[PDB]
């Protein structure tokens, strides 16, 4: 009733406040270039007035679903971010150049100079994500009969970003956090899943990708060894416990509608990602004082790691949404394939929610689907109710909430907060992504390598874009 209703709503301002803070005409971020999706508007405690090339890509391949399931009007958005990605790419900064390692930055201003001073760097989830997010459109482009748009701009930046991911998927770098320095588990799972899908892209625009169809493999190998027999290690050097929504992340940011519960992948449903999201959620249980009296049966605030001191560490719109988001696409899958299954790895997830679980198969028919299916859901939405609880009266969403009282803190207006409040809706509707053809790719090879294979980097101009009509 009510939980229905305000997300009806935040999903209209959701729409508008991304727009808002995209250049060159987005309201709160004047200074910002065309195309470019700035964090927050915040520029003073704390400064986010950048533009983060994940925070972009996650962002924009939310836009390109909207618009691929009918929002016409963001096409003027995708273009504008493709042609500055175009630019982008090219800009010399202290990772490096387009050929040289450039590809890895982090942020830049958003006006689209270097940024220059010290940070984590590099991030290599960055080239994947972005990657991602064009061939979406790049998909679109070829459907609708734009055949040149999608081989001579699209393919040729997506190039780019894929010789990246295949030259370095192997080596350290910044999580998705940007405060460790190692290998994460977010960043090698969309490293693998944009390898796949620009393989296909690229025989679909007449080309092929070489270095993909080597690496991709070899990712998946490599992503095997952060699962614990437990949950899923997040990073690698690190001297955390390791249960971290990063992990969330990954597997809503990786779920193809078509894959089945595969561990390999991690899949929503796979047995891992339900461990891993018990143990996760359960984390943040004890810690924060607004958890206090909630069961194991219930929703909870989540945060990034129960470690976190950034702003005395506290829950994020977006890890509580990712918390759902990903029983959404679990309840999809399991409605897809008629059945759900429980085994010894999974059975502390379900009976913590249906006290009567068991290991076994269970039809669509059967009671004891019904009874998990309705209380996986009622779950799910508690998580939902739970930010609708917090946000502002307008709708506002910040980063960050209180731990105590719930309040917003850190930046206001977050983009990622409006985007993944977008999915998880969508989730929550039935409405699926587009597969990335998970179901060919989750094949674990005999022995792992650690390796690399070189693509080819060459800059992309954008002369103009051809009057495409949706
Ligand atoms: C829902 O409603 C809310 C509530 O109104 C809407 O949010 C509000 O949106 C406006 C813009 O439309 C923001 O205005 C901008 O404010 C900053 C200053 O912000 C700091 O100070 C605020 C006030 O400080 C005093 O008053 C408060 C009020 O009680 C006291 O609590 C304080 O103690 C002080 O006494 C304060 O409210 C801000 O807090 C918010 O942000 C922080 C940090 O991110 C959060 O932690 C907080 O929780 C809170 O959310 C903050 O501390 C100005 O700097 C902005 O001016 C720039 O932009 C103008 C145009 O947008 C421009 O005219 C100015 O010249 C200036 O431009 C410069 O900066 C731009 C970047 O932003 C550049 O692009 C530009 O080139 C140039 O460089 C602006 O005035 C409000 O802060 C914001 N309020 C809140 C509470 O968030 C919300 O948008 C609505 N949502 C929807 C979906 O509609
Ligand atoms: C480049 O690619 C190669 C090839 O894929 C990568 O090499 C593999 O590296 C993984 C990760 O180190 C490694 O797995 C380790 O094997 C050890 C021996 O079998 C284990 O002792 C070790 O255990 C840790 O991880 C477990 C989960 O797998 C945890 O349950 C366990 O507690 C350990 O975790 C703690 O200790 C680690 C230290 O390793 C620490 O950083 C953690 O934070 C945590 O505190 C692993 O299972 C494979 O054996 C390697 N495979 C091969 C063929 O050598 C290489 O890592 C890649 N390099 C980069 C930078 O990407
Ligand atoms: C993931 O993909 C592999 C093929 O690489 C299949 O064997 C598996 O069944 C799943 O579809
Ligand atoms: C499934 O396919 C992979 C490649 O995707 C092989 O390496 C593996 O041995 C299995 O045949
Ligand atoms: C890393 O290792 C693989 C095989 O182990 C090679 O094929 C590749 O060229 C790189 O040297
Ligand atoms: C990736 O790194 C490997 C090292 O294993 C090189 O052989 C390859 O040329 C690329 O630089
Ligand atoms: C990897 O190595 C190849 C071979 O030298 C280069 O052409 C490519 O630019 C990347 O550096
Ligand atoms: C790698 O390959 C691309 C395209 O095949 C070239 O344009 C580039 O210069 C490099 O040789
Ligand atoms: C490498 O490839 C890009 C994309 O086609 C060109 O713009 C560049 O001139 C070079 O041939
Ligand atoms: C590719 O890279 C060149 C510089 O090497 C740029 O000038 C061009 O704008 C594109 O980014
Ligand atoms: C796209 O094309 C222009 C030339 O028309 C280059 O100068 C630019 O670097 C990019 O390759
Ligand atoms: C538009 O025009 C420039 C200049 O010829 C090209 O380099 C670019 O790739 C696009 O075709």
């Amino acid at each position: 009733a009510t939980l229905d209703s305000w997300l009806s709503n935040e999903a209209t301002v959701a729409r508008t406040a991304i727009l808002n803070n995209i250049g060159a005409d987005g309201a709160w971020v004047s200074g910002a270039d065309s195309g470019i999706v700035v964090a927050s508007p915040s520029t003073d405690n704390p400064d986010y007035f950048y533009t983060w090339t994940r925070d972009s890509g996650l962002v924009i391949k939310t836009l390109v679903d909207l618009f691929r399931n009918g929002d016409t009007d963001l096409l003027s958005t995708i273009e504008h971010y493709i042609s500055s990605q175009a630019i982008i790419q090219g800009v010399s900064n202290p990772s490096g150049d387009l050929s040289s390692g450039g590809l890895g930055e982090p942020k830049f201003n958003v006006d689209e100079t270097a940024y220059t001073g010290s940070w984590g760097r590099p991030q290599r989830d960055g080239p994947a994500l972005r990657a991602t997010a064009m061939i979406g459109f790049g998909q679109w482009l070829l459907d609708n009969g734009y055949t040149s748009a999608a081989t001579e701009i699209v393919w040729p930046l997506v190039r780019n970003d894929l010789s990246y991911v295949a030259q370095y998927w192997n080596q350290t770098g910044y999580d998705l956090w940007e405060e460790v320095n190692g290998s994460s588990f977010f960043t090698i799972a969309v490293q693998h899943r944009a390898l796949v899908e620009g393989s296909a892209f690229a025989t679909a625009v007449g080309s092929s990708c070489s270095w993909c169809d080597s690496q991709a493999p070899q990712i998946l190998c490599y992503l095997q060894s952060f699962w614990t027999g437990s949950y899923i290690l997040a990073n690698f050097d690190s001297s955390r416990s390791g249960k971290d929504t990063n992990t969330l992340l990954g597997s809503i940011h990786t779920f193809d509608p078509e894959a089945g519960c595969d561990d390999s992948t991690f899949q929503p449903c796979s047995p891992r990602a339900l461990a891993n999201h018990k143990e996760v959620v359960d984390s943040f249980r004890s810690i924060y004082t607004l958890n206090d009296g909630l069961s194991d049966s219930e929703a909870v605030a989540v945060g990034r790691y129960p470690e976190d001191s950034y702003y005395n560490g506290n829950p994020w719109f977006l890890c509580t949404l990712a918390a759902a988001e990903q029983l959404y696409d679990a309840l999809y899958q399991w409605d897809k394939q008629g059945s759900l299954e429980i085994t010894d790895v999974s059975l502390d997830f379900f009976k913590a929610l249906y006290s009567g679980a068991a290991t076994g198969t269970y039809s669509s028919s059967s009671s004891t689907y019904s009874s998990i299916v309705s209380a996986v859901k009622t779950f799910a939405d508690g998580f939902v109710s739970i930010v609708e609880t917090h946000a502002a009266s307008n709708g506002s969403l910040s980063e960050q909430f209180d731990k105590s009282d719930g309040d917003e803190l850190s930046a206001r207006d977050l983009t990622w907060s409006y985007a993944a409040l977008l999915t998880a809706n969508n989730r929550r509707n039935s409405v699926v992504p587009p597969s990335w053809g998970e179901t060919s790719a989750s094949s674990v090879p005999g022995t792992c390598a650690a390796t690399s294979a070189s693509g080819t980097y060459s800059s992309v101009t954008v002369t103009s874009w051809p009057s495409i009509v949706a």
